[PDB]
C-alpha cells in the first residue's frame, strides 16, 4: 500500500531505542528549491525532538547535526533566522560577526542541554566537524535526487525519499 | 464503515504524542449560529484536556489558543461568560472593561498553569498575536462551510467536518 | 453475539479516561420495584469505585451525584439505610431531620474525601443543585421505560437497557 | 478447547482487577472428604495470595474468608493444623480454648496485615459472621455436587466445578 | 512441531508469577553419568536466577532446594566444587568438615541474600529438611529414567524430559 | 522470507533478558580481511551497549569481553586504535608498552564502570584469562569459515553468519 513505504523506511535504517545513547548523530537533508520554508521547519522539529535528549535528570546529553546542501544561502540563513526566533537554539560554528568557522562551539553544543540542535552550513564546515568530534558519529541523509559525498568510514545510511514531506514521518 | 471518516480525522492530521512539546496551538472552530453552546463547551473542554499541560510537576505548560468565527458577538459572549462561570480561566487580551487588545495577557497565559486556555475574538486578534509569539505556532482547523484564510508561513491543518459534534472524538 | 450490546454501551457512551478531570457527575437511575434492593447497591458501588477519585494524592476530588425515580419512597430509603451502614458515606442535602435541602452539603461533598458519592432524592432537589455547582455537569442515564426531562443546557447521554443488571458492566 | 471451560468462568465470574477495594469477600468451598488436604491448601493459598493486600504501602487492608462444609471435623482440623504450621495465620473467632464464637477477631483479623484470612467453620458460624461486618459482603461459592443456602440480600455468585482441582485456576 | 513440546511443560507445570511468594521450592533433577557437569550448571543458574529474589528492597527472600540423585559422590563434590569457585555461594547442611547434617544451615539460607541456593546431598538429607521447614514447601522433579520417592503430602509435579538439556528452558 | 533466518538466530542462541546477570560473557568475532573496520565498529557498539550494564544504580556492574582473529595485527590494532579514540574505553591486560599479559586488568575492568569492554588479542591471552575468571563465563562465537576450539567445559554457542553484517542485528 501507500502507507507502506513510510512504514519500511521507519526501521529499515532510522530504528529508534526507548533511550539512545549519546553519539554524535549527523543530519544531512537535501534542502531544493522546489521545497518552500514552513515543511523544513516541521522535519527539524521533529528530529530535535527524538534524537536529542536534554533532560536535566540525564548526565550525557546529546544533540543532532543538521546539514543542508543544494540550496540558496539566501533562503538557507531565512530558515536559520526564524528557527532561532522560535526558541530553537542552535549552533553553528560562527559565534559572531565575521568569525572563522569554530567547530569548538559545536563541541560544546552538543553537550549543552540548552542548545538543542547543531548546524551545519556547507560541506567544508561538515569535514572539519568529523574531525573535532572524537566521539562516534553517524550520519543519516534524507535525499531526493542529489546524493552529498560522505567519507567512507562512517556509518552511513542512504534514504531516497519522494519528496521532502516524506522524511518527517520517518524521522 | 461510518467510524472509518473519523478515524481518518483523528490519527492522520491530530495524532497526539504523550510528551507534546510545548507549542503556540491554535484551534479554529466554525461556531456558525446553527450549533448550540452546550456542543461547543464540549468541544472546548475536550480541546482544553488533550493539549494543555498544566501539571505542577512540569516547568513547561502550555495552553491552546482558541478562535471562532462566523457567528455573532452575542452568543459568543454568551459562550464566552458560561465558560469562566465553570471554572474555566481563560485569557482573550482585554483584561478589563473598555481595553485596547493586550497580546501580552495572551502570553504569561500561555505559561500560567491556572489559565486554562486563550480566548481569540476575531480575525483581527488573531493575526496581530501571531507576530506576539515568538515560539513555533501551530494552527489546527475544524470546519463545517467557511474555511478561515490563515498566512502561508505557518504549519496548518484544514479537516472539514459534517457538524460541529464530530470535532471532538477527532481532539 | 450478546456480548456485542454490551460493547455498543461501554466505550460509546460512558467511556472513561484513567485521568479524567473532576465534573459534577450526575447518574439518573431508574429503580423500579421489580428491581431489588441488593442489585442496586452493585451499581451504586461500580459507579462510586470508577467515577470519584477520592485518594490523598490528589488536590482536586470529585464524587458523582446520584439520582433515582420510579420507586417508592419507602424502598428508596430502605437502600439508602444500606448505604450508610457499610460505610459508603453519602450526603443528600438534608444533613438533619426535618431539613430544607441545602445543596450547599451536596457541594462540599462533591470535593470531600470522605463523602463518596451524593444522593438526590427526586426532581426537585435534582433541579435546585442544578443551580449550585457552579462547575460543567454531565449528566448520564441509565433506564428502561421512563425518561426523564432533563433541562438542554447539559450533556446529557441517554441509555435503554433491558433491566438493572446490565448498568454496572456498561460503567 | 478443553481449556475453554476454565475461560468461561474466568473473566465472567471472578474477574479480578488490580485495585480491588477492600470488601468483606466471602469464599465458600466444598469439602467432599474424598479430595486431600494438598489440594485444598493449594486452592487457600492461590485465594490468599489473590484476595488479599496485606502490604505496608496501602491503609486499607482486607483479607477473604474462608468457609468449608460437607465434611467431618476430623480433616477440617487436620488441614486447620497444617495451614498455622504453615505460617499462614488466620482466625475463626475462637482465641482460645473452649471460648464461645467471638466474631469481633475476624473484624479485626479483617483489617489486620499480620492475619492472612479468616476461616469460618460452620453455616452457624458463617450467619452470625454475616451480620457483624457492616461493609459490603460478596460470597464466591465453588462447589461440585451440594449448594450452601446464601441469604438473597447479599451479592453471591455460584460455581460448579468438576471436582476440586479446577478451583485453584478459576482464583 | 518440535517445540509444541517445550510449550506444552513449560507454561502448564512451572508457570510463573513476577511476585511469586517465597515457598520452600525445592528442585530434584537426575544427574546420570551421561551428562556433564557443564550442562547442570547452566541448569543450577537458570534456577536461581527464576526462583530466588534477593534483591536488597524486599523483605521477604527466598531461595531454591537443590537435590540431585542417581550419581555418583565423586562428580557431585566436583560439580559442587564449581558452583562454589563461581561465587554461586551455597550451604547444603555441612557448615566444616566431618559435620553432622545441620537442618537449620538450610533455614537462615533461605532468607539469606548472600546466600543463592541450598544443596542437598541425598535422599535422607531431604527427608530430615522436610521435617524442619514449616512454610510451605513445593518439590518439582525433573527426570528422564528414575523417578524420586516423593512423600505425598507435599505439593509435588513430575516432569518427563528427554535429556537434561531440555530442563534448563522449562524452569 | 530473509528475515527468517535473522529471526532463527537471534532469540535462540542470543536470547537477551532485561535483568541479566553479571556473567563473564565472551565475544569471538571473525575480523577476516574482507571485513572493513567500520562495520565491525557498529558491532562492537551494539555487543557494548547490549551485554554491558555499567549504571551507577547499580551494584554489580559487567562488561562483554571481545576476541578477534582471522586477520594480521595491522588492522587489528587500527582497530583498536579507534575504538580508544572514540571515548569507547577498554582493557586488553597490556596496561603499558611492553607489557607481559596481566588478566588482573581484565578483572578489574570487568566490574569497573568507566571501563565497557575487554579485548582478548589472541587464543594464548583467551586462555590465560579464561583461568582468572572465578565467577561463570559464557562464551559466545560468531564466524564465516573458521571455527576456533574453545575448552568444552563452558558454555558455548556457535553461530554462522553470511558476513559480519548481520552479527549486529542478532546481539
Amino acid at each position: 500500500g501507500r502507507k507502506e513505504y513510510l512504514r519500511k523506511l521507519k526501521e529499515s535504517f532510522i530504528r529508534r531505542s526507548v533511550n539512545t545513547s549519546p553519539y554524535a548523530r549527523f543530519f544531512i537533508l537535501e534542502f531544493q528549491d522546489k521545497t518552500d520554508i514552513k515543511t523544513v521547519k516541521d522535519c527539524i522539529y521533529k528530529i530535535q525532538s527524538n534524537w536529542s535528549n536534554l533532560s536535566k535528570r540525564t548526565d550525557r546529553p546529546y544533540s543532532p547535526f543538521l546539514l543542508f546542501h543544494g540550496t540558496s544561502d539566501a533562503n538557507l540563513y531565512e530558515l536559520k533566522n526564524q528557527l532561532f526566533n522560535e526558541d530553537l537554539i542552535f549552533t553553528d560554528g560562527y559565534p559572531f560577526k565575521g568569525s572563522v568557522f569554530t567547530p569548538k562551539m559545536l563541541i560544546e553544543g552538543f553537550s549543552n542541554k540548552e542548545i538543542h540542535f547543531q548546524f551545519i552550513n556547507d560541506i567544508d564546515d561538515f569535514n572539519e566537524t568529523l574531525n573535532s568530534i572524537n566521539i562516534r558519529k553517524e550520519v543519516y541523509q534524507f535525499y531526493t535526487e542529489n546524493c552529498l559525498d560522505i567519507p567512507s568510514q562512517l556509518p552511513q545510511v542512504n534514504i531516497q525519499v519522494k519528496d521532502f514531506a516524506d522524511i518527517k514521518e520517518i524521522v
